[PDB]
């Protein structure tokens, strides 16, 4: 009995999401040595400080991401939920780059990545609602049930 | 062959989890202006600085949070393990309002969200005990046997 | 019908990875008295800073590393996966303890972390491929095919 099947595009993006983010790590270590910004040192031009932020930003956001993926992807939809996250991690590769240049040009794309990700909660939640719901709403019509 | 039942309260507190935890980030995003510390400072009055670090705390502790919420509510109860992750998020609210205002004022929902957090971790652990510990005994039992 | 079987292992490393993690959180909030910074100062002497900063990687790696762990898990090899995990946390366990004493004493274990983490990605992906791969070399010999 096998489950792989309906959860592969889930995992997929969670592994881009992975990749993406060991991507931007590394330009963090990259620009650390450019500036030439030393460990622990997490201060330094506003450029690096830029590109510093804009890593810890997505690392904190990536958790978000991954939970509500799966819970959209597993209560509402695979291909929908894997679509979001596409858009997300995509608006969160343009958001990183942005930022490195200009923080003003780390705006679009962290709007473009803040709808994908809002996206995804209500799909999630209208999913959880869908299996919540129906239950929930039959067993209120017996308390006034009663003739 | 459906698996959506014996999960969709753990799915459930995990979305609580992600909305907590993006209320954080935009309370953050409004203290920031408030303050009017400028990105991608992180540093300013002591007021913004204990809100920036309330938030990083919490995000800190999330995936901790998510990783033994799962592990407990499938090894050893869904609703119990749902229910340590509502005292938690509930204690972590507390917590980051507490912050906001007093240092001092953060560390009563600490220790509430440390204690929830521990029962998490023991349940998780008891419940991977129960699974790997009876097949370990019984074939400890097989080695002074031998007869 | 029971799915626990094949993810148990997964779910004990994920547990340790949870315990090494609160390992570290715990180091932090005692060098934190004995330096003396308060929070939320996350500054001092360059040997707080040391402690505070290997924190701060591992937590920022931790989901990386859960989200492979897994995927390797379910889609190449439960034990495979649960072995690299293994030599992963031990690498940052070492870390966080060669960073604290020395900058210079953290790389080895940053090194073998690296690794053990690269490994997990690349199971991860050779399992996806599997999956993914033959439906659609399937369907693309039928593009083709046609007579
Ligand atoms: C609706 C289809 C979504 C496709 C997502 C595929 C992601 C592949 C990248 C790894
Ligand atoms: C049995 C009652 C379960 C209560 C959980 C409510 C989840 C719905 C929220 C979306
Ligand atoms: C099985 C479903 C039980 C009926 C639920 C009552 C209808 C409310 C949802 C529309
Ligand atoms: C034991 C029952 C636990 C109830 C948790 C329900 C959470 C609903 C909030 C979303
Ligand atoms: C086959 C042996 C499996 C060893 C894993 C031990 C997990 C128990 C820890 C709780
Ligand atoms: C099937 C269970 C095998 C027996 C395990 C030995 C008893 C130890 C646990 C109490
Ligand atoms: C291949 C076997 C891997 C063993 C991992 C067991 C982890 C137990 C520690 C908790
Ligand atoms: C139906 C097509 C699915 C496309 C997803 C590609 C995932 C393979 C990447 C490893
Ligand atoms: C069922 C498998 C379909 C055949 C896929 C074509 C072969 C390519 C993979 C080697």
């Amino acid at each position: 009995h096998h489950h792989k099947d309906e959860v592969a595009l889930l995992a997929t993006v969670t592994l881009v999401g992975v990749l993406l983010q060991a991507y931007f790590s590394l330009q963090v270590i990259s620009a650390r040595r450019a500036f030439h910004v030393s460990p622990p040192l997490t201060s330094g031009p506003p450029e690096f400080e830029r590109v510093f932020r804009a890593q810890v930003n997505c690392s904190e956001y990536f958790p978000l991401f991954l939970a509500t993926l799966w819970v959209a992807g597993i209560f509402f939809h695979e291909g929908a939920a894997a679509l979001c996250g596409l858009f997300y991690l995509f608006a969160r590769l343009r958001y990183f780059q942005g930022y490195a240049r200009s923080a003003q040009l780390r705006l679009t794309p962290l709007y473009a990545s803040a709808r994908a990700l809002w996206l995804l909660v209500a799909m999630a939640a209208l999913g959880l609602l869908v299996h919540f719901l129906p239950g929930t709403l039959r067993t209120a019509l017996f308390r006034w049930l009663q003739m």
